[PDB]
């Protein structure tokens, strides 16, 4: 019933070196980890087999893209972890559909963005973590002040990588007028 690609735990699943991400995963498997996997994006509904997950975890993956409704069927899930990767691309409704969702981690994935309301619609959240990437502050990222103002969650201090003028600055810290636009 375990997957070929994973070996299965009694509650946990790891696959490496994942071609596909499999859409077989036993029932009463809580938690999956992919790691060094081959496919290069997750494609929308790709959990919609795996309902019971409570725990996600992606790191050393490299990505295309994390599309759209990619999360979407997961009511459970509580902890989604997304770390050390390459990420080319995330869109804004990518983790649309996660209300039970309590941390996420975006944690050390050198992304240069985040689109605006990317968080919208996650009630249960109390913790995000932003660290480790290099973050250009401007016209794409003036939505995340706002956003670390009036958040619920607690998010630990990050800093633009760029541009220049502003590198190695708290984005917290930052002000609307200082981001152009
Ligand atoms: C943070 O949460 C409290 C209670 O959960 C709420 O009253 C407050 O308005 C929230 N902060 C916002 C929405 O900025």
């Amino acid at each position: 019933k375990c997957p070929a690609v994973c070996t299965c735990s009694k509650d946990n699943a790891l696959c490496e070196n994942a071609r596909s991400i499999p859409r077989t995963v036993p029932p009463d498997v809580i938690s999956l980890s992919f790691v060094r996997s081959g496919f290069t994006e997750i494609s929308e509904g790709s959990f919609l087999f795996t309902p019971s997950l409570q725990l996600l975890l992606f790191t050393s993956n490299s990505f295309d893209v994390i599309s759209d409704d990619a999360f979407i069927g997961l009511p459970h899930l509580e902890y989604l972890f997304i770390e050390n990767n390459n990420i080319k691309s995330i869109s804004r409704h990518t983790f649309r559909g996660l209300k039970s969702l309590i941390h996420l981690s975006l944690a050390n994935n050198n992304l240069q963005t985040l689109p605006k309301d990317i968080f919208k619609g996650l009630d249960s959240l109390t913790n995000v973590d932003l660290r480790g990437n290099a973050f250009n502050c401007d016209c794409k990222l003036k939505w995340l002040v706002e956003w670390l103002g009036h958040t619920n969650a607690t998010v630990e201090d990050i800093y633009c990588e760029g541009p220049p003028e502003y590198k190695k600055r708290k984005i917290n810290s930052l002000s609307p007028k200082d981001f152009d636009c």
